[PDB]
Parts: C-alpha cells; structure tokens; sequence
C-alpha cells in the first residue's frame, strides 16, 4: 500500500465527505478531475493487464462506470487517474433536471451509496459539442489503448423509448468506441420493462440499424446494460435476444432496488439504486449466469462493488473481460485505481495466469 492510498482512505476522503453534502461532493470531484487536480498515478500498466475486446485495445481492464461523469466533463482527468477506459453518461436526448435534491445518500457503514438522480443530463447537443472539442485527442487515446464509451438514456416524458435511444446512436455514436443502451436505471418509471424479450428485441433492432448506418470509422460497438434484479426468465430472454441480434456485449450490472439483509446505514430505506459492497456478489453471480447463457461468446463488462484486485479478479474469472467501478472512488478516492490494478496484477501472477485474457471465464473451466 502506497502512502497516498492510506492517507486518502483513512484521512482525506472521510474528512471531505464529512464537510460536504453527497451531491456537492460529486460535483466538486468532477471539477477537481476536469482540472487534473489529482494525486500521482504511480502505477505503470504492464502487458499482463492489456485486453483486446469490442474491436479495441484496453491498456488495463479497470474503467470508470457511468454516473460519475454524466455529461462528459472530466474524460481526460479520468484517464489521468489511471482508468483503462472511460464511460460517460447516461445522456438523454433533451436536457433534463432529474429528481429533486436530496437524491444521493451515503451508507458508510455498508461501503454503499443509494442514488435516485433520475437521469439529470445536459442532453445530447451539449455532450456532442463537448466531445467534438476533443475528438482527435480521443482518437489518439483510443489508438494508445484508452477507449471511450457513451451510455445512452431516455427522457422522463418521452413517448417513444426506442426513438430516444436511436437519437443517441445518431448523435453520440460517431464520437464513441462503444455505446451502452441503458435499460436498467431503477430511477426512470417503466425503463426496466425495456429488458423484457419483445420490447428489447424491437428496441435493439432499431438501435443496431441506426449504428450500422454510421460510416465505418464512426461505427461503435453496442452493449446492453442490465439490472442485478432480473428473474431467471428475464436473463434467459436477454441472452437469447443478444445472440439473435449480434449485440456486441453486456454491462453487468446497474444498481439494485433490493435491500440485502444486513444493511446498517441509517439511510438504507431511501428509494433508489444501491451500489458498492452490498451489490458486489449479486453482480458477480449475474456475470457468471450471463457468461454461461451466452456460451462465453459475448464480452461482458463487470461492475458492482469492485474496490480491490480480488473483487476485479472474481468478476474476470466469472466471465468479465473488463471491469468498472464508481462507488469505491467515493470512499478511497483516486488512489483506488492504482490499488485495484496493483492487486489484480499480483493475484494473476499468484494464480498462474499469463495475463487478464487467460483469466476471463476461468471459473467455468474448473
Ligand atoms: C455518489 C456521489 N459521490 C459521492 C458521495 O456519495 N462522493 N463522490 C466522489 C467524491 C470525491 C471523489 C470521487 C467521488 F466519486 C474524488 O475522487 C475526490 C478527489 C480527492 C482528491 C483529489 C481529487 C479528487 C477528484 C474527491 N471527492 C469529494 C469528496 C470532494 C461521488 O461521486
Ligand atoms: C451516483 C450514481 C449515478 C449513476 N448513474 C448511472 C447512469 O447514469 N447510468 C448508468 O448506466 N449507471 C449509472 N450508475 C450505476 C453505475 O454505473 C454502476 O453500474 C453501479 O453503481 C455499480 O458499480 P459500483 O458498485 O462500483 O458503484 C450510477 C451509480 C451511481 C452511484
Ligand atoms: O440517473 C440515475 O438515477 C441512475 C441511472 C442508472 O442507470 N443507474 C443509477 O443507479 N442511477
Ligand atoms: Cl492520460
Ligand atoms: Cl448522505
Ligand atoms: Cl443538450
Ligand atoms: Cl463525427
Ligand atoms: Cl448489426
Ligand atoms: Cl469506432
Ligand atoms: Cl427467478
Ligand atoms: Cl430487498
Ligand atoms: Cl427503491
Ligand atoms: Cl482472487
């Protein structure tokens, strides 16, 4: 453990979180990050951590999950933190305010957060112009193994969900290495119903037709991000649709509307999605089941409760090609990224893996 990891986790982050309301802490973090006001990322990515998936090289398999940088304000600062890839969003077609404040709640006794932001978004036009200002910088970053994902949502009052996603593909698809069809926010009424078989097949057919209409150098991979709260039937249906349509990958998982037994935080009964440690094993077991249902043929980005190399490797061995985190960054701060990478490299060597690639899905081969 570095001096920075201990100082951030034991002193700086608890002190700052104690002075700030949770949404104010989020906003200040985006500003720090966008200005590059960050501790040194001392960790040097090794060849062991490189992954080739989704038509790209990833210098390391640890990404920032959607929700931290909803509006594409802090992309370059997130690469400076040492993330191997960045996902922005969710972005909605029109700007919208989201839910009334307060709408984010800290459960420090559980190393968890509950949020009900409700897709607060600057909207596609603002984000498009923001990404266009750095489009060639991103092309060089992607060529250097640092890809960009864009996560698409839908407006609260939209009457045609598929048209909202189609608009996102047309506007931000040409600026993305991958797009995410987010059908799993717990905080937009009716959205998770889009995970059902008939609704998902119709929606994803339209999204893929729009993506296929983009010029080759502007044609991203398309992933579907799913909930941790699906029935067995829902998961079988999603696997069937993904294989039928040739969806490029899955992001597994969004936050949970469940409240696992044992939560201690005073705010455990707030409405919204739960993230962090209580989600971890529910997410890992969703990865495991989606990998099996897709015969290991569909790349998975694993997300939910990653705060250590062990957490990352458990998702990789369950079937994830890449992992993301967000909630751990709220407790540990920026040094968590190098921590996870250093611990993951050490565990791969301890378990006899030549690299990340060799470990993907390894549990299924035991
Ligand atoms: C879920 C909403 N939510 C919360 C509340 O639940 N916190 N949070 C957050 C706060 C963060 C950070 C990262 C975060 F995800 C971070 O990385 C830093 C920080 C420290 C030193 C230097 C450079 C940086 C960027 C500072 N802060 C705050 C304390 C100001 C965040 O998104
Ligand atoms: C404050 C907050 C906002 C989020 N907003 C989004 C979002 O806009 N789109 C999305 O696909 N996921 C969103 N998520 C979910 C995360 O991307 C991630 O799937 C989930 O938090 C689990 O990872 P974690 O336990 O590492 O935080 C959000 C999560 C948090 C904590
Ligand atoms: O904006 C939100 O409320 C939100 C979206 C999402 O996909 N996941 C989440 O936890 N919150
Ligand atoms: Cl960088
Ligand atoms: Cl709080
Ligand atoms: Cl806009
Ligand atoms: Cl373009
Ligand atoms: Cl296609
Ligand atoms: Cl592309
Ligand atoms: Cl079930
Ligand atoms: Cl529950
Ligand atoms: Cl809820
Ligand atoms: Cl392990």
């Amino acid at each position: 453990a570095t001096g920075d990891e201990r100082f951030y986790a034991e002193h700086l982050m608890p002190t700052l979180q104690g002075l700030l309301d949770p949404e104010s802490a989020h906003r200040l973090a985006v500003r720090f990050t966008s200005l590059g006001l960050l501790p040194r990322a001392r960790f040097q990515d090794s060849d062991m951590l490189e992954v080739r998936v989704l038509g790209h090289k990833f210098r390391n398999p640890v990404g920032i999950a959607a929700g931290f940088d909803k509006h594409g304000e802090a992309v370059d600062g997130l690469y400076k933190m040492g993330f191997g890839f960045v996902e922005i969003g969710s972005v909605t077609p029109k700007p919208q305010e989201g839910n009334p404040r307060p709408r984010v709640f800290r459960l420090p006794e559980d190393q968890a957060v509950i949020n009900r932001y409700g897709f607060n978004s600057h909207g596609l036009s603002v984000v498009e112009h923001r990404l266009r200002a750095r489009q060639q910088k991103q092309a060089k970053l992607t060529e250097d193994g640092l890809p960009l994902g864009v996560n698409l949502g839908k407006n609260k009052t939209s009457v045609d969900a598929a048209e909202d996603y189609a608009e996102g593909v047309r506007v931000l698809g040409p600026l993305a290495d991958y797009l995410v069809v987010n059908v799993s926010s717990p905080n937009t009424a009716g959205l998770r119903s889009l995970q059902g078989k008939a609704e998902l097949r119709r929606l994803l057919t339209k999204v893929l037709q729009e993506r296929d209409g983009l010029r080759r150098v502007h044609r991203p991979a398309v992933l579907v991000k799913i909930a941790p709260d699906l029935t067995s039937q829902d998961k079988e249906d999603i696997a069937s649709v993904v294989k039928e349509l040739g969806i490029d990958g899955l992001i597994v998982t969004n936050t949970t509307v469940s409240r696992p037994a044992g939560l201690q935080g005073a705010l455990r009964s707030e409405t919204g999605g739960l993230s962090g440690k209580p989600l971890r094993d529910l997410s890992t077991q969703t990865i495991r089941e989606m990998y099996a249902l897709t015969q290991g043929r569909v790349p998975i980005i694993g997300v939910g409760g990653v705060s250590s190399g062990q957490d990352a490797l458990e998702k990789i061995r369950a079937g994830a090609s890449l992992v993301q985190l967000y909630t751990a960054l709220t407790f540990w701060g920026p040094p968590v990224v190098g921590k996870v990478k250093r611990e993951l490299e050490a565990l791969l060597k301890e378990q006899g893996f030549g690299g990340v690639t060799d470990a993907i899905g390894a549990d299924h081969r035991r």
